[PDB]
């Protein structure tokens, strides 16, 4: 009943770029684009929390065709315009060091996507993923722990929960639980969707809490840069409390290696009550209340 693999790599959907807009403001690090695609003509359906594949043009440094890369869907099932006709992605351009054969490497698919023009056709596969789905229970608590482009799934949840047009379109889901986004980025110009996140937090002060960890502007208690694990350690007790509720779901998304500082913070909070976190967490995973997607 969750749509999966409506389109596959041997016969992808050919969508058209509608728009490609920058999300990183002046003064920020790197390039992150919000890219919307037109889905009319195909039967690509998807829900919140899933990914799609993009097949980039070209051959690797071997003569072999490029393989797909997966991207978290950044729009709800209805699209940004709530018309059931489009799909959006949140794509950071990958590039890294000079001292690295050839010197200065650009990711193939992320560079392709971040510089793609309106009107261009793209090969799209999917949707894929059953690990990051939102419960259809409007009384759920939803903890969201994101870094960088890991905001993408979180945006689909929050938009479904709190956008007026979404609430009008989803009569069956009128969110009245509590949700808390902890969001780690390097700078304030790097806070993707900042204006819309803060608009939500102002309309729904009792239903949404927003916490940033901005490493180039904030210091942790040890004098280091503020990262998301520092913010989690700061609120570990109240995060642990919320996690004990049977209705609480926790989502973690972003670049790999964020999961370990989060566990250490929740281990110390759980230990105060004679619980072993790593054992409790295994149970949460089995129950489908612990959702992780890192890359
Ligand atoms: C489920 C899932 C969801 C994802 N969602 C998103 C999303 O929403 N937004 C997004 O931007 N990305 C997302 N990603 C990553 C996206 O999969 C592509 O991997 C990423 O965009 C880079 O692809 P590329 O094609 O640009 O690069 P490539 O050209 O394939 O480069 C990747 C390779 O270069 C190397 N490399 C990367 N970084 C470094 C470094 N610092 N130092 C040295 N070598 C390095 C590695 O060998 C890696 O295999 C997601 C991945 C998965 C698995």
């Amino acid at each position: 009943d969750v749509p999966v693999n409506l389109y596959r790599p041997n016969a992808p959907f050919i969508g058209k770029v509608i728009s490609n807009e920058p999300l990183v403001k002046e003064g920020g690090i790197g390039i992150v684009q919000h890219i919307k695609f037109d889905l009319t003509g195909g039967n690509l359906k998807y829900i919140e929390g899933q990914s799609i594949g993009i097949i980039p043009p070209g051959v690797d440094k071997n003569g072999k065709p490029e393989k797909l890369r997966l991207y978290s869907i950044a729009s709800t099932r209805h699209g940004d315009d709530v018309d059931d006709k489009t799909i959006s992605l949140c794509v950071r351009q990958l590039e890294y060091k000079h001292p690295e054969s050839g010197e200065t490497v650009y990711g193939v698919c992320s560079t392709y996507l971040t510089h793609i023009e309106p009107g261009s056709e793209v090969k799209i596969t999917g949707p894929v993923g059953k690990e990051m789905l939102l419960p259809d229970d409007p009384e759920a608590n939803v903890i969201m722990l994101a870094t960088g482009t890991g905001i993408a799934p979180m945006r689909t949840y929050l938009w479904r929960m709190f956008k007026d047009a979404e609430r009008a379109a989803n009569p069956e889901y009128q969110f009245k639980g509590f949700s808390w986004l902890v969001f780690g980025v390097p700078t304030t110009p790097n806070i993707l969707y900042k204006e819309e996140l803060e608009e939500i937090q102002q309309k729904y002060p009792d239903n949404f809490r927003l916490t940033y960890a901005i490493s180039r502007e904030q210091k942790n208690p040890q004098g280091g840069r503020m990262y998301i694990q520092d913010r989690v350690a700061e609120h570990a007790d109240q995060l642990w409390q919320l996690i004990k509720n049977q209705k609480t779901h926790t989502y973690i998304c972003g670049l790999e290696g964020m999961e370990e500082g989060i566990d250490a913070a929740l281990s110390a909070a759980a230990a105060k009550e004679g619980v072993t976190w790593s054992d409790y967490q295994k149970d949460l995973k089995k129950a489908g209340r612990w959702h992780v997607e890192t890359y």
